[PDB]
RNA sequence: UAAUAGCGCCGCAAUUCAUGCUGCUUGCAGCCUCUGAAUUUUGUUAAAUGAGGGUUAGUUUGACUGUAUACAGUCUUGCUUUCUGACCCUGGUAGCUGCUCACCCUGAUGCUGCUGUCAAUAGACAGGAUAGGUGCGCUCCCAGCAAUAAGGGCGCGCUGUAGUGGCUACUGAAUCACCCCCGAUCAAGGGGGAACCCGGGUUGAAAGGAGAAGUCA
DNA sequence: GACTTCTCAACCTCCTA
DNA sequence: TAGGAGGTTG
């Protein structure tokens, strides 16, 4: 599931509460860090579980069960404590303070109720976790627990300047992970599909097999009672989702002059309905790509200048290449969707190193035809000042995009000459002439 | 005093276009009114970019419902970012750390570069982001440096007190989004104005997927 | 910071209120 | 009886 995005909040309770809060992460941050030396050294994840049995009552019983989910996260890759992650939906138990605000209440947490303080443009994802668990409350368990858009939640800390205190100084931070597509009715319906599918291949699999009496028939009881409890659909909002034309094929063309080119063109016929350049697609959002280039340029310069000893380089760096990154992305997908296009086709991003390059060599015999001392040169010069774009979190915002509204992504491959819109309407078609097999 | 030239950018002009407009003939035909694209050629334009360091639980970007992408209704919380304004500053003082250096010569993706006044010492003091060059920046160029790229020479294995940096601690100013006043700042809002529009509104906007750990750049 | 892997329960089952 | 906290699992 790519469609799942994760909100965030802060939590505000007394200073007692977050003292203790504080004692508990500490103790809890403490042991799982014995946890990774035992874990690690057997190896050269399932025997981890009786491996934090003994480590139980050396130093929250849900809570000693989180740090192992943790370090199986880090085995698996080959003053502020480690986020304590909530691998449930049903951790939380989601209230209403008597004066309207929203309250959480951690499983392990009896008395520690934390206040939910976040922003408007995200309060309806708080407001639904409440309206999920209060829909479970009146039917009595009769909800499968697949559907309550709430699917895990980590807690972190967050660093402060006062500079006078052990938590006073520091800020609770909720960062609940919710999946977009579980919002609307139309989406629930898929994605009980697609679990009741997952469902059934599981339990096909593992009655294949033979395992213990008792967990066994446990958990196939849980899948027969999901199973059961899935087709009951909860009171949520219609939306008609998205229909998609398979013959129209949005290309997207990723380049160095040109950081990123749209081609919205016609597949069964031959016609492009429409381009759109870089500075059409960033509406009045353009100054911003230009002076991100600058910035570039700027710390490109800089982090060279530094050399090997050096103080941390993000002095001046700021995130204007990921916000740029997304509003290209939003307008992209805006543009599939107004077209009804059924896909959009995106360069491979392993061939963006010999596109580019590629590119400033074209560039460089278009302006020096066959002079190559001075095409050297303009290459160098412009090596300097075009720097290569992030073509990996662009490619990363479009497939989010794209996946939240619903259209799904292909890829292809990026023409090495050509105008920009040529290469764009040529990648289009390369991509649906590889889909026709 | 000098900044030629070069490259990127930004507009301003032309020209050809269509990603445009109109016409139906529905894919052709015109054109350039708009929206853009592509060349090349300009820098007057108060034309458009750009313009040191900071400052808001800042405004807008919102949800659902009914109707037809809009409007009406209801709810709304201050999370993480990006711009644009506006404002403030160009800092203390007290410790500590890092680097560099006998001298020349070359002069690096090296350093520094604003006004005004006083001295005309090398610095103060007042202003202050229009801050060396060009419309705007640069790893380019220019002026001074250059021991703090690199290399070359060459005194007695040293030349070492200065030049630059980093850090902590306590501090200074602005704690803002029409303006002021009193608050809050693990929360908390209230009060008083003014302009504009028609007792109500307005008095800038955007975007969010997080975390972990590696691989590096 | 910017690129690469990786994660995104759930009904059961007691046990106090 | 309805939450609260644990419990377990390919």
């Amino acid at each position: 599931n790519a469609s799942q995005i994760t909100i965030q909040a802060r939590l505000i309770s007394f200073e007692s509460n977050r003292q203790q809060l504080w004692k508990l992460m500490a103790d809890l941050n403490t042991p799982l860090i014995n946890e990774l030396l035992c874990q690690l050294g057997q190896h050269p994840s399932t025997v981890v579980s009786q491996l934090c049995q003994p480590l139980k009552t050396d130093p929250p019983s849900r809570l000693y069960m989180s740090a192992i989910h943790i370090v199986d996260y880090i085995y698996k890759s080959w003053s502020l404590p480690f986020p304590l992650v909530f691998e449930t939906n049903e951790d939380m138990v989601w209230s209403k303070n008597q004066k309207g605000r929203l309250c959480v209440h951690f499983n392990g947490l009896s008395d520690l109720i934390f206040e939910v303080y976040c922003g408007n443009r995200q309060l309806h994802w708080f407001q639904r976790f409440l309206e999920d668990q209060q829909t479970k409350r009146k039917s009595k368990n009769q909800h499968s627990s697949g559907l309550f858009t709430l699917r895990n939640g980590h807690l972190v800390w967050l660093e402060g300047e006062g500079k006078g205190e052990p938590w006073n100084l520091h800020h609770l931070t909720l960062y609940c992970c919710v999946d977009n597509r579980l919002w609307t009715e139309e989406g629930t319906e898929i994605v009980r599909q697609e679990k009741a599918d997952e469902i059934t291949k599981f339990i096909t699999n593992m009655k294949k097999k033979s395992d213990l009496s008792d967990t066994q028939q446990a958990l196939i009881q849980r899948k027969q009672s999901t199973l059961t409890r899935i087709n009951n659909s909860f009171e949520r909002p219609s939306q008609p989702l998205y229909q998609g034309q398979s013959h129209i094929l949005v290309g997207v063309s990723l380049g160095l002059e040109k950081p990123a080119t749209v081609a919205v063109v016609d597949a069964i016929a031959n016609k492009v309905l429409a381009y759109r350049s870089i500075k059409q697609l960033l509406g009045d959002n353009y100054e911003l790509l230009n002076r991100q280039r600058r910035q570039q340029q700027y710390l490109s310069h800089e982090r060279h200048k530094a050399q090997k000893n050096f103080s941390p380089n993000q002095f001046g760096a700021s995130e204007l290449g990921q916000h740029i990154d997304r509003l290209l992305a939003k307008a992209i997908v805006a543009l599939a969707r107004t077209y009804k296009a059924g896909s959009i086709v995106l360069p491979k991003l392993g061939d963006m190193r010999e596109v580019v390059q590629s590119e400033i060599q074209a560039i460089a015999e278009q302006k020096f035809p066959g002079y190559i001392e001075g095409q050297q040169k303009y290459a160098k010069q412009y090596r300097v000042n075009v720097h290569r774009w992030s073509y990996g979190r662009l490619i990363q915002s479009i497939q989010s995009k794209a996946a939240q509204t619903g259209i799904v992504i292909e890829e292809g491959k990026q023409p090495i000459r050509g105008s920009p819109h040529d290469k764009a309407k040529e990648l289009a078609l390369s991509a649906y002439n590889l889909r026709l097999t």
